């Protein structure tokens, strides 16, 4: 029979003008809510989040790597950079690297976290051994923004995202100390107020990655939500669109994460 559940979800897509694409896990209950949750979408910043997971992991058998400066130059620097442009004499650490990938989005602080992990190979491998076999990241900012309808570079799944983000921000991929900065950097994203975050009630609380490649209505969030009386729910909100210059819709991805969680056991 039809999918009752779905329906709302393909009226937006098509309202929207591309495809949407949802899952929804419910910690406490093991509910889940899913749209097209295996299909590939393009990663964009989002893949920021994973980055600064894989680095902490490398973190917790280098000492003092967190706290390490890296002094960089301008040719480090790329288009989206507004925290690494201010410390191109004093460096930034890598924590501090960490949090402007993570919290602005920051290119520049992504390229150089990247290149602590031999690049976006070492970061798709970090992702092959949390057990995600479906990310794939295969170029650095700004080439992996181009989300040409049909490629499978630079992409991942809603549900492949969301069983990862739970198993670093929930389960035991990260030792606790490493889960726990993790976490801390995605509650204080800056990014996010109108995507996932505009989906929830004011008092709960959410940590949350951005993704905006702009091109083909290419943009997405991914949360971990800690509602009000409830165990964590980890959700993943991807969209695209068939031409190049379709817009990408903030209202969108709210009003999917909506259904989500109205919908979610
Ligand atoms: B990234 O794909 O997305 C970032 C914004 C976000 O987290 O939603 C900005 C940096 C990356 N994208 C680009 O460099 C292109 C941009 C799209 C809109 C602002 S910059």
């Amino acid at each position: 029979l039809t999918n009752l559940v779905a329906e709302p979800f393909a009226k937006l897509e098509q309202d929207f003008g591309g495809s949407i694409g949802v899952y929804a896990m419910d910690t406490g209950s093991g509910a889940t809510v899913s749209y097209r949750a295996e299909e590939r979408f393009p990663l964009c910043s989002s893949f920021k989040g994973f980055l600064a997971a894989a680095v902490l992991a490398r973190s917790q058998q280098q000492a003092g790597l967190l706290d390490t400066p890296i002094r960089y130059g301008k040719n480090a620097l790329v288009p989206w950079s507004p925290i690494s442009e201010k410390y191109l004499t004093t460096g930034m650490t890598v924590a501090e690297l960490s949090a402007a990938a993570v919290q602005y989005s920051d290119n520049a602080a992504a390229n150089l976290l990247l290149k602590e992990l031999g690049g976006p190979a070492g970061l798709t491998a970090f992702m092959r051994s949390i057990g995600d076999t479906t990310f794939r990241l295969d170029r650095w900012e700004l080439e992996l923004n181009s989300a040409i309808p049909g490629d499978a570079r630079n992409t991942s799944s809603p549900r492949a995202v969301t069983e990862s983000l739970q198993k670093l921000t929930l389960g035991s991929a990260l030792a606790a100390p490493q889960r726990q900065q993790f976490v801390d950097w995605l509650k204080g994203n800056t990014t996010g107020n109108h995507r996932i975050r505009a989906a929830v009630p004011a008092d709960w609380a959410v940590g949350d990655k951005t993704g905006t490649c702009g091109v083909y209505g290419t943009a997405n969030d991914y949360a971990v939500v800690w509602p009000t009386g409830r165990a964590p729910i980890v959700l993943a909100v991807y969209t695209r669109a068939p031409n190049k210059d379709d817009k990408h819709s903030e209202a969108v991805i709210a009003a999917a994460a909506r259904l989500a969680l109205e919908g979610l056991g």
